[PDB]
């Protein structure tokens, strides 16, 4: 509808650096700036609200997108570090088991107790 | 109130990748997407606004929930290290001990120093 | 100004789970909810406005310290990691030196070679 | 526009524990509030709602790049882990290498099998 605040919140979010550069605000294919552009090409109340649920939706999902990427990556480490203390918990009983049977190799060489 | 908008929002919703499927956005008991049914079915500012009011707090809530959940994955991952690191202190340690008492058992073999 | 829709959001955030108690909404000091209440009791769009602004800052920076606090928690994690490795390559390296320490000890015994 | 609200939210914010001061809330350079204070000294809801698009937008970008931070740590602590898992594997596996080679230096003292 109006292509004139689409322009100046392009280069209002640059300057203010919430963007890198201003096409990226327009073109954009972003839920959430789909909804922003169309909230400021509205000329009527009822496109308007119906722009700015849609933004608040899509920001919440994109949010909780990236949450969920982080996430995904807590469940890697706890497994990853889980995996490991297992591992050294076999080897240290591997090893304590070397060790007495190292002590007792060395019994067979003792003057006393035989 | 009025079905239109909310079919429409449905499928813009899904286009934009925001949700997976339509029938997703509408029937869903997501706090989040309850306000905004209800946001667009409003006729009147006092509805409307009222259901703009919930859908941000819905969403605010939604997305503390997630971030908390991920706090609680920190958490045990934090513990997770420290008890390995604990396991592995009490181990070198009785490790060393072993080492000194095996250094010691090689004493018995020496031809000078007795 | 009414405490009508307050006392009707109350009740939809929890039946919708989003609070566990209606009480909870109204009363709580959260900075969103207060908002949220004041935005409920305005009569007027400048107070409405206003209230809602505030909502939406208020909901941004406590969703900043959630995230703010998992980020401690993941430096402290870090840390610890990166502590634990240097022990352990402290002893590993003190253990490579125990082994040659006990092979040479050991080449104390032979019959050739001397 | 006009201070007054501007005046009255920087003194709720921080009566709220939001900001830690009143000249933090006004002043700041943070897009956030840029937005809100602009918002606060609209005076037609064209400026109006222009101004919550960016704040709704700008919360969206600053809430990301929190979360993006967090992301961040946690591969430094994923690659970590993975990192000293294997520095673990190739000393156990040097270790259980220099037992046997211990071992047999052992069996040379043996008075049978041979
Ligand atoms: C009026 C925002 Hg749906
Ligand atoms: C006008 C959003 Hg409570
Ligand atoms: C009209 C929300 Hg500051
Ligand atoms: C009316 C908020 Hg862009
Ligand atoms: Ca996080």
């Amino acid at each position: 509808e109006n292509t004139s605040s689409m322009k100046e919140m392009a280069t209002l979010l640059t300057s203010l650096g919430v963007i890198q550069s201003a096409q990226e605000f327009e073109s954009s294919r972003d839920a959430s700036y789909v909804f922003a552009r169309r909230a400021l090409k509205s000329a009527n109340y009822a496109e308007m609200t119906f722009n700015v649920c849609g933004l608040i939706l899509s920001a919440e999902k994109s949010s909780a997108r990236k949450v969920d990427e982080n996430k995904q990556l807590l469940k890697q480490i706890q497994e990853s570090v889980e995996s490991f203390r297992d591992i050294y918990k076999r080897f240290s009983e591997y090893q304590k088991e070397q060790n007495s049977l190292l002590m007792s190799n060395l019994s067979t060489l003792h003057i006393i107790t035989d």
